[PDB]
DNA sequence: CCGTTTCGCTCAAGTTAGTATATTAAAGCTGAACGAGAAACGTAAAATGATATAAATATCAATATATTAAATTAGATTTTGCATAAAAAACAGACTACATAATACTGTAAAACACAACATATGCAGTCACTATGCCGAC
């Protein structure tokens, strides 16, 4: 699974950047995104998708195991709407 | 109310009162002509907002249980900063050998011009005409 380690190694042998700046950019990359989502700002990444923020209202829930109905408290979760460009590059994919 | 004469003013020509600099040396000011990189603009193309509805898929609480990416070490090793020193090649420090200019000295033709008797065209020496109104005389 693609992770920080692999991403840093990529920019290393690709852009020719030191492992220091590379490992730092990968962190600041996702960091800046979270700082925009926590503030309430939308993240529109062209050719990749969008990170929306929808405020859900308290709706009825329960205990999947037993079956005790427990109301799910309202909260602001983050969503991800994959663009049409990325989708087309994942349509004929194959789990590996 | 008006006119006439004195007085406040400025122009014009004498009679006095006051202060004193030139080159070096090195800048400093400012009108005008000279020479690139980065971002705001803009038309055009690509991705996305627009739009809605029954059916399909994701939304998620509360907890047991197998799975796994990956920071956290912890020991292994290429990688990296830094000289040390000798084999090997560069290159002044010598020197005779060799071909080459500045110079030493003899050998010979000829440039460059005074000196002197003639030869004679040409400029200078001496006099009259060419070319056209003065001066003098009348109108």
């Amino acid at each position: 699974a693609l992770t920080k380690a692999e991403m840093s190694e990529y920019l290393f042998d690709k852009l020719g950047l030191s492992k220091r700046d590379a490992k730092e950019l990968v962190e600041l990359f996702f960091e800046e995104i979270r700082r925009a989502l926590e503030n309430g700002e939308q993240v529109k990444l062209s050719g990749f998708g969008n990170f929306d923020l929808r405020d859900k209202n308290q709706r009825p829930g329960r205990n999947p195991k037993t079956g005790e109905d427990i109301p799910i408290t309202a909260r602001r979760v983050v969503t991800f709407r994959p663009g049409q460009k990325l989708k087309s590059r994942v349509e004929n994919a194959s789990p590996k």
